[PDB]
């Protein structure tokens, strides 16, 4: 059938990268979406896929992901301009039937390397389906503004950073209780730049590139650009309150533990002992 | 009768929420509000609401509250999203005869628990009824920006947190001449937290949560939004002033009390004694 | 999830509905149409509907709809108004396990009896599964008005009606080779006329009711859609002929026959031998 | 407080006019509408109101119309127009305590006599408020086209143009069971066509002026435009017909008689014998 | 200024041409409307034309029409595309200070003569000028249909065609009392349909042009879009009532003498006299 | 004539109003607008004006704007609101022949004191036509952020602030050559603070209020809104400054000597000579 | 033809001006855009252009811009104005044949002086070309705003900010290889400061313009558009940094070198050096 730019998915790819160029998190083309469809999610739209489609072998096959769909953002693309044109800069794919590549059905431009940074999503997406019996659908890389900033004044620790951040808004604890991984920069695009996000992604939905900016995963659309935007939010607030001098005073550990408590979730414990 | 979508109540909450989420206050599912309406508000609509509604206990009756219907957003749902989808994120509900419980007529969605933190609210309806003699009928919470920043930096004190307020619009004082009422921070969702601001909202139209956001309330969804507007512009001035190296001159505590005697207003003494 | 007022079927259902109203077929409430879904296309969205839905029981069970969705006009609901409120005025049901009733999943108002024509529909829809192999889904009864006109002046003759209307237009053989099948008039709304109608659906995706409209079937919306127009728009065209007098040349049996062999459909034969 | 015209009932008289000018029933300014309010329609609005309105006494006092608001089209405006500006081709009236005159509350322009048809409105008004113990609240007059045509072509005689009406289209009869009323032509805008229509607004929700157009009533706005739309789209199809050379065959005596059982409607005895 | 293309008179150009368009009036570039307009309705926006505009000499000059700007449609232009590019569809011209020639300001394209119908336009102002001191300001020429297919079968007879359209509806008789004029077929763009239309527009707003169509004159755009609606309605129902074998009633001489005493007007006497 | 909203003026209205609340200059109902309009601007829309418009006597007389119109926005009118419901929150006022009073002719609401800021600006708008040979036409007062934070930490001196807004961008000196004034913090809404601006207009077309806001005028709405935006772009850029430790280097005097020279402006000599 | 605002290249205007608005880069007339186009942009619209243009003679030649068309925004002209009214903000030129002089083919207002700033933009377009092989197209002018605040506390020295700015964010090294060039402040609008600027553009697509803002070259909208927005947004994750005090860690020389052998950039040496 016709009308898939109205489709429930390429409208929520719409909606959070347009979202994402309005915060402020994603000049030029910096930024990547993934998002893990169901064959179903498709099915109806087979129509518009081509019949003989480009082929794009990986370097490392990923048969978890055999024959698994996905709606991506294509690489060199804006954010801001997706919402002008979902099919120019948005594509569909499909991994094969071993995971040894994945097939382009619909969307995206003539180039060689429409989709430049696949191979670390899917890496990540692996890593976020075994840490949560296949509940994370989706990887999101953004320049989340204050984030970034705060890694040049923060130490580059995951129990120091996550600690900041849960006092920096009372909620942080309870929607990412595993805290923020961190890594030390490393040259983009690379190999060793996805397989490290990709071991982080083993113990956070969240993980921090110094002087860079932030790959974070979730269910849903919504939820990941939340868990994104909860702690920018916080970032924002604390880029203020160091700015002013920084905290006379703050939560304290025995109420971030309490928080834990009543939420029924466990905190990072390096992070509480701080 | 038909579009109810497009009753003035619905497109009310659309306008505060998506007001909010467009000034930086409502991250994720960070906020809720709630509006009492009267009967004749609703009873045009009767057409759309359920046969047989959902129920739910109150665990504390609250009689004042009887017959009472609002509108209210979900609990777990983001202001982002009520103006795309006012049905799935916004409910109707209305108090039973003798405010034992309350029944959800028309909207949000099937879970256990869409409404978590109404009977919060409705504490606070209470207390704002009685202070002004049935004016007030919002009630708002949301994680303002920089007044959530001045909670790590200024005195936890009503007194002092009010008179910085004032001095950093003129106008504050005329607004909010009670002054804000604080509180210590708090477990979120909690009996204690929802007792404790329902107090403070015996004699303050609006109440700081350290490290967390406000709470403020009014007669209207404007003069509610409004409100809180006026507080967050002055903390947004006050955190740049701050962040320059504090005043070198602000408003005089004479000039402040002509203020209060010129609009009719009686200030907070504590905080004008500074 | 939410936004299911944008999901495909239920915008092709506001498609079909305004398209219809605007061509001047569907005066008051007059008109209906029920599409038949997959459980794919609703589960997305099961957030939204009632853990306690209304149930209707059939008067004549029909398991061969056991377990099957279906998106519906109201009765008593105006084409017109379903672009301004879908929920308002459409419903999504499921038939049980056996087929001994329905539940209303989602959408429409509290009254007691809000999808009178259903029972006839899906009498229809069995017919039609049986006689596509489960091809055709789509239900929609309307009153196109050059059609009803005709039923004053023609012969109430399937032979004679279906060879006028191939005639007034080149396509129709090749779109409805079966002709359309014809009625007596009956009081509508009739276990009588439902069943009859059934019947007729049994070799006819297009059913005549003189001095009242037309009933017809299809794979999609669009198809439906397009099989009544095709027929509708030869009947427009025979009004205005017969209106000057009558024809003095047309296309000729022999015309017709070729036609259906180099389309590869086999031609009602009464309405050929005329 | 605002946004008055985004009201329920602005919108709605916004819907109709425009509906009735895309049908092509209201040429320059031919047509007006009524639409009786309750105060509790207009109470949130009052801010909105002149506080010193003018005052147009009527001839003959209507007691049964006190304290009764209504929002009305202006007298010289044009249906087409009421969309792009209804504040200018609108205008909210309240009838005073004994129903000796009328305050114009909001809308319209500052000349003498804004609201010409509005005696003739009231009159008839009174009469429907009568004959459906309240239920009744719109009056509708446009110039339907094929209604129209009919009037130079078939007898000007209730029982014999009902009859046609029914046969037109089939469920004319349970929509207008009471038949359409008549007058013979008379010059408009006098008393004695207002009082000589409000008599025939005794006994019919449907009343025509030869060479001239349609006076209607009904509870709704929907309702009345889709009483006149039925009727309209009979005379369509009739027009169609006689256009022809006319029926050679119709609905039955015996088969409109078995109509109105079913449906439990008592038709009008005197088109039923013909 | 800029926005010159929301300015209320483009706004009106755009309305009537759409409008006209959407009636069927106006296929391919047939139809043309002028607008005299005041020098302050242009003076706003003298920021937008040409310093050194076109200049097209008059080979009849008309002071009376001196230094007088009107908005037009240019020559060639389709009513369907104004809408889409009001400026170059549209022109202002400015008419010299002897009224020898006019100069463009804005709008229209590079062409020999991009508006070479404003002769004829012109010299149909200044008669309707002279014959109502100053009121009418509009000329608008399209192809109503209805009128245009009466021209085939009514005697083309001032007096016996102003008959026809009286009886044809009403309220016609009170909109233009003085009847329509009608020419001989001329052949169009030449001298004497020009000077022939205009000397008929000595004492008719409204002028048939016989196998063509219609030219009309009003002191508003709305006024005179409303003159050509009514009398175009009129011929709409009367096709019908001819289409179905003619008048078995209409209104009566003595009826239309007492319809203009009553509304204050004097009928052509020819067309009465009938 | 109809569509007054759409008139270029209240057109501009909106657009003024709805881009400063969006720069956050306008929280609840702070801030104020009002523009100065000729009588042939208004004369087309008279048919929309109060045949008895409230009349309002001036507590000083201002003869000089003796019949002369103003659009304005109403006091207690929130800037936000403004695009929603023009009619609502914006007046069209005008000055009695001896300006001893001025008369609403059009919009807002029924209160006692629609407009309690009016006397204050038009003594402002005297002020500025005598200043510039009547060239100046609106008063403008918003809350501009980064300018209010700056008075708490600039010294309040005319030649001293002055001198860093012209400092903080290049463009400010030619734009505001004559500087910014300044006022002490003084009560608002009082004939003190009313008569200290007019007094500071005779030299400035822009004049600061401490820990408030500015108050600007100009020959058009956009002049004046991109006066204010101007010195509040340099006012944002000062913070940052400021806020990172102070200037290391600057425009220096003989620079902001030679940019008056070329530009033809002679700067305020005190902000010189710093 | 006609449509010319919804020409790729018009759109494309709207587009970067709008969103330069947007960020708050261009207060006022603060700002200028032009585009070089190919003949073949332009020739479908020929139609639009005057016959007789407007001819500016340049002061010194340019043979390389020889019969070479652009697309412009006027002097004076306010970025955020663009999208109300494409034309009256844009123009279309085109350089004579022996690059003496250039014509206004279309667009902007009829002063004096348009395109006061076209003479600047040419000679730096002339060395861009020959810097890129004919590859840029786009000259940008814009106060990006913490751009601006960092040139009052940073080195105004090429090496020092570049080295700043790639350390801002991990990817400006890659998008300006290069580096920025830097002038001193000069006065604006004026010879030396056009060629000043066209000698950095020689080995640099961006320049700043200390106190005053940026200019940019690039071979499309979106490339230069989105060059500017990642210095700009360097800058803004700087100026947080710098005024919580400073770096605490950064990216470090070597990673600064392995970066740009990676995506095979040579970096500006002195900057690396640092
Ligand atoms: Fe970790
Ligand atoms: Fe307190
Ligand atoms: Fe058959
Ligand atoms: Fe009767
Ligand atoms: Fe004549
Ligand atoms: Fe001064
Ligand atoms: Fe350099
Ligand atoms: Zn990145
Ligand atoms: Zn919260
Ligand atoms: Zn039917
Ligand atoms: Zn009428
Ligand atoms: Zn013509
Ligand atoms: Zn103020
Ligand atoms: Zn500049």
């Amino acid at each position: 059938m016709q009308n898939i730019t109205q489709s429930w998915f390429v409208q929520g790819m719409i909606k959070a990268t347009t979202d994402a160029w309005l915060k402020g998190w994603d000049e030029r083309n910096g930024g990547n979406l993934t998002l893990r469809l169901d064959d179903a999610d498709i099915a109806p739209y087979h129509d518009n896929f081509h019949q003989q489609p480009r082929y794009i072998p990986l370097s490392q096959p990923m048969p978890l992901l055999a024959n698994t769909p996905f709606i991506v953002t294509g690489s060199g693309k804006f954010f801001r301009n997706v919402q002008l044109d979902p099919a120019f800069n948005l594509g569909i794919v499909k991994v094969d039937s071993d995971g040894a590549g994945y097939h382009i059905l619909w969307g995206l431009t003539n180039e060689a390397v429409p989709t430049s940074e696949l191979p670390a999503h899917f890496l990540s997406h692996c890593e976020r389906i075994k840490a949560t019996n296949g509940k994370d659908r989706v990887i999101m890389h953004c320049h989340a503004t204050n984030l970034i900033a705060l890694t040049y004044v923060l130490e580059n620790d995951t129990a120091v950073f996550t600690r900041q951040l849960w006092e920096g808004s009372t909620e942080c604890l309870v929607v990412f209780p595993d805290g923020v991984g961190i890594l030390p920069w490393m040259v983009p695009g690379t190999d060793a730049i996805g397989q490290a996000t990709a071991q982080e992604m083993q113990k956070h939905s969240l993980v921090l590139w110094p002087f860079h900016g932030v790959f974070g995963s979730g269910p849903t659309l919504d939820e990941t650009f939340g868990l994104i935007d909860t702690a920018e939010k916080s970032a924002q607030v604390l880029v203020k309150v160091y700015s002013m001098g920084g905290m006379k005073q703050t939560i304290s550990r025995e109420e971030l533990i309490a928080l834990g408590k009543r939420f029924g979730v466990t905190p990072l414990a390096s992070a509480l002992a701080l």
